[PDB]
């Protein structure tokens, strides 16, 4: 079966629509998400037209095999989509109305710079390759683009699901290709990160700073070193939930900076002890007293600077 | 093959039933479960009717290909169900009796607020899309809804398996859809959490409080800091078995609150030491003596408040 | 193709046999195992009978498609078995001899109460649904039930592979079902648990008890707290290799009890120190001296009691 | 299609050959490996013979469906091999030359006793079941057994790939079976284990022994206990990369033995302290001085004994 | 369908091209990557030639089944590629233009010697087996080799995608094989390793060296031992992201060397203490003072030597 012939030298417009049934498994490390949706296709094949008076019926139902159907593929899917045809309905004028239900693992890049306070734009790219007979162009039937209310993406808030109505038409291997951009705007549910990572991380840091109210070198060494190890544990926990970015993430920046605080706390703890042994506890006292104000102020200011830089 | 024609303008009623054979793999993080069950379908196709006298036979067995079968799909499945037709039996009035055995990974949201003392309602949504010829409506044959005695969901107690008999009939992409809700009520086996997480977590906390019967700053620092790290280990262990909730879970709340107890224990340990060095051990004694009663009382009361709030 | 017609009102007896080729992947957490075996089926279809004189041949070989084959399924499999027909041989009297080679992931519940000294009974349930024409009943041909010598289940000893010869005949969705129980008796190879978990766990506990021969509070605090953490590490290691049981396991019981030993060791260490500071080292000495005998005796006795309760 | 008829009462000899294209994923815990290879089969079917003069052609190419092909299966595969027929070429005398490209996950037991200095013999078992018409026997065409130069098994050295030319002929379910043993001899690349596990493990042990040059009980307790915990971490790391063996492995033996060294080091550290407090530092000095020589000598000798026992 | 017949004794040239659509999942441990690309094939089949005047059409479109298509396979794929034919276009001269869209998990060895500053050459090997009728040779149509702009490999920079135009023609199982090498040059994004592993690892090492400004044996033991454990944690973290190499990697070398620094730091800490107790603090002072300069200088120089050796 060959494509529909043109009235004039016009391209064939295949109207599309994606209706999300189930959206799930957003893998941060793999930068993938799984989708379960309806794909609707509609084009005019004049060869399939009929008189509703003569035939008796108002629409004709065909099996995929029977008629010409455009080869619509997804660009950013890992493997070819699992698709099952729901219905093919031809109107008297030859306006075909195809509907299929699919499921696919979509590969869409994620921006972790503001993690865990980040928002993402997931993409679903519909594509059609033009045939030697005639050129095929994609369109968006906005009436058939949407999502079920039930649709939930665990640990994410679904903002919108829209399509960029004008396709990206380009040449590939000397043939015209019509690409469409279906955008799923989501924003992360940062809540859990606060009692699980952020606050525990701040508590161990504040515990380290109690060394500024202690003259006991042995106790200070225990305080700063122990807490530093809990900080390493938290850094490792965080980097396991994330991929390797060629940029600093917000949480990454905070975590990195906190190492410097531990490093300087050890230096202070060392300096204070050296001075004490050197029979200069008056100078050590001045440094320790300063550190009590210096450490939280420089911490608070450094954080303002980063939130500023990052947001 | 087209759908059965209507006597009058009535919709076609497809009677359904799910009988669970094997239920397994309830993933808390992924909010999914795997099912292995029988799906039974029954509808009237007058075109398939016959005389049992003339034909000799009391029922006719058809291969799926031979006759019209309604396109029944599952809403909340990740990929299309693995189904194998067991039997198709036509009675002479044309009452088709379809049976298939399926397996599917069902995506059903979970409520972790009362974890590990939570109970859940797992869902299985049967759906049918109406055709251009006629409208299809789902029904529940209660005689064919159930589960095998053998059926066990590891670490969960299976309460019930029922169907909401009246379908959710709604329009989707200008066509009628009949949705059915099969509900599997389960409740978690919280037992193991007690000797594995809850009690070990309480023992390390109580060990931290022995610092209230010690004047040794160096020992107290070791006691409180060490136990705090074991608490971090337990917090991490717990959050690995769970997804990121935009709400506090019961265990999450207990765990978070316990950080504050470690924080204040460090403050006490610090205050007591500062006072001792400042040659005011009488005041430090008062604080330490108070802490011995204050810490367990405020702990016990805070827990009453949370269990109250959570249950 | 319809089932064989009955001589009288007798049911059709399908003789079965499972011969294990490869048995592997026993998942303790998932309570599953993978099997690779031969399935043999034999029944009498009088319609397929022939005279060996006239035909010349002593048995006829058919392709599955050509003849009626009973729909034998497995109850406790996650997904439908991957089966490839090896041979179908019909004798002159119409005694069909079907053989297929299959592989399946079988879901069989496990009893962890005596872990790692436990023994299990893995099950393989063959089932047949009776047709409207006639009732089908399963039988066991003991001569075709067995396992290859080569068959090895890693970290387990294979005791036996037998079938419960009398089937469980019951009604399901108003039709007769013949269920057969193939039992694979295995017992765990507990050896490795001894040098990897049990003895290391006992060594850290015994190290904690050296605090009973020390007057140094700071050293005792380090001894008991450090070892307690290694005990937490071992508890976590153990519970990662196991599912969440609504009952205590033998190892679970030992592990839990050992927390109480650490708790009381801290109490002793605390009491001894308090008394020393209170200028009462004579009383502290009595307690410490007692603890040296009390701790191992109460440990040894508590263990006798548990092994007694558990075995 | 029936098997080739015999000239006399001889069995049908199917000549075999496996040529490895890609060998990968040797799972130590699962005792499996994945293979991608060519399978070549050759037998004489007199029915397919032809005159090259009359026909014109020197060999005839058939589609698998067209002719009789022996049912060759693999014994030790988890699931049935993914096979794609490359070519079927019939010579004038009726000598069929089948070639297929397959991929399979082969289950072959591993011996960990000498780990990580172990060598293994991976197996690939070809098998054929005799038919009622005639008996089928496997043979090895050595000219068609081999492996590509490119073939690499990560972290392993491939020694050889040979076939045991005489098949294991035996009865199974009253039918003759011809089994062939394809052996892939490999030996582990132990290199990485030295700077990653062995030496780090020895360094922490030697650090523990510095307690023999210290009179500070508190320091010794820290030294021995800390290092013991790093040893526990290394023991856990090792046992995660390995399955549960009913025997001791070389690394397992070394690791276990090192626990005894930590245990006795604690005993020494305890004894030395008790004696010091008891105002007997002369006796404690003797013990400590001895321990300095005793610990490395008994360590070195114990290791000679084990390497001796193990190799 | 047989292959195209030769004009003279020339081989059939199948022109090839791979156009990468989506490149993803580069597994360092498994040494695999997943690809989603277009495969284009073009050869001359004179039997399919036609007059464009008589036929009317300028190119003819065939279904794969209708015509002879060369059996092109991939050498280094784990399983056979998931391929879906996009188009088959025959020109009047019989120049076939095949296009398919595929996805495959490619197995390509990785060189970790310079990790995480390494660059790799991923391979895709196209292969064709010659038939008994005629020999088949692969060619590269450079105009149909490329990659989409969108193509991103997470944590890697894609340098180039080229094909080695002259095929590797060799005999395999007495038949000619034409192998082509498609090379994807990539280089790792080392950025993240710096704030996540390299700098944290250096901070803990520098913290250990503060023991050179302390006379407190108990504090030094805590400092060096604690930091050593954090170093073990980092070593383990690193070796989990990598496979077991029979060679030293750059990061592996740095990590290993740092153990020696901890070992010698313990020795110094021990020596200094022994001397102090021995009432020789003047000699201990000299050693400690030297260590303050020796440790960073020997560290810095050792690192120059390694970067030199490695790059
Ligand atoms: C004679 C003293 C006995 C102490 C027993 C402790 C009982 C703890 C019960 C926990 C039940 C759950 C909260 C934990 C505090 C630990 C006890 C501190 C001991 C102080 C000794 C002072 C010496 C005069
Ligand atoms: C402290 C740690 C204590 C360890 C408990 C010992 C195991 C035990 O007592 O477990 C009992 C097991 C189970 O053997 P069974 O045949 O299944 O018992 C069934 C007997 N009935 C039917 C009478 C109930 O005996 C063994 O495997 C003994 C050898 C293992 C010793 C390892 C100790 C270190
Ligand atoms: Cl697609
Ligand atoms: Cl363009
Ligand atoms: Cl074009
Ligand atoms: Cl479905
Ligand atoms: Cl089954
Ligand atoms: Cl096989
Ligand atoms: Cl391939
Ligand atoms: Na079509
Ligand atoms: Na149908
Ligand atoms: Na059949
Ligand atoms: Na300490
Ligand atoms: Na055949
Ligand atoms: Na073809």
């Amino acid at each position: 079966v060959s494509p529909p012939p043109p009235i004039a030298d016009e391209p064939l417009t295949v109207n599309t629509g994606i209706y999300l049934i189930a959206c799930y498994s957003l893998d941060d490390k793999a930068e993938t998400f799984k989708v379960n949706a309806f794909l609707s296709l509609s084009w005019k094949d004049r060869r399939l037209a009929f008189d509703p008076v003569r035939s008796g019926v108002r629409v004709k139902t065909y099996e995929p095999e029977a008629i010409w159907i455009p080869e619509i593929r997804f660009v950013n899917v890992e493997n070819a989509r699992d698709a099952d045809v729901v219905d093919i309905s031809v109107s008297p004028d030859g306006t075909v109305q195809y509907l299929e239900r699919f499921s696919a693992r979509v590969l869409s890049p994620l921006d972790f710079r503001r993690y865990p306070f980040d928002s993402q734009t997931l993409h679903i790219y519909l594509i059609v390759r033009s045939v030697d007979t005639r050129n095929i162009v994609l369109a968006v039937d906005l009436e058939k683009v949407g999502k079920n209310d039930d649709v939930f993406l665990t640990g994410w808030d679904i903002e919108s699901f829209t399509a960029v109505v004008k396709p990206a038409n380009f040449a590939l291997e000397d043939r015209l290709e019509s690409k469409l951009d279906y955008q799923l705007r989501i924003s992360r549910q940062y809540f859990s990160y606060i009692p699980n990572i952020i606050l525990p991380m701040l508590f161990i840091l504040f515990i380290s700073w109690t060394a500024f109210w202690s003259t006991s070198y042995e106790a200070n060494v225990t305080l700063v070193v122990s807490t530093l190890i809990a900080h390493i544990a938290f850094n490792i926990l965080v980097e396991t939930n994330l991929p390797k970015t060629p940029y600093m993430t917000y949480t990454g920046a905070i975590i990195f900076m906190i190492y410097l605080f531990y490093f300087v706390a050890v230096i202070e703890v060392t300096v204070q002890h050296y001075l004490k042994v050197e029979s200069q506890p008056a100078r050590a006292a001045s440094i320790t007293r300063a550190s009590r104000i210096a450490f939280p102020v420089v911490f608070l200011l450094a954080n303002i600077i980063l939130a500023f830089l990052f947001f």
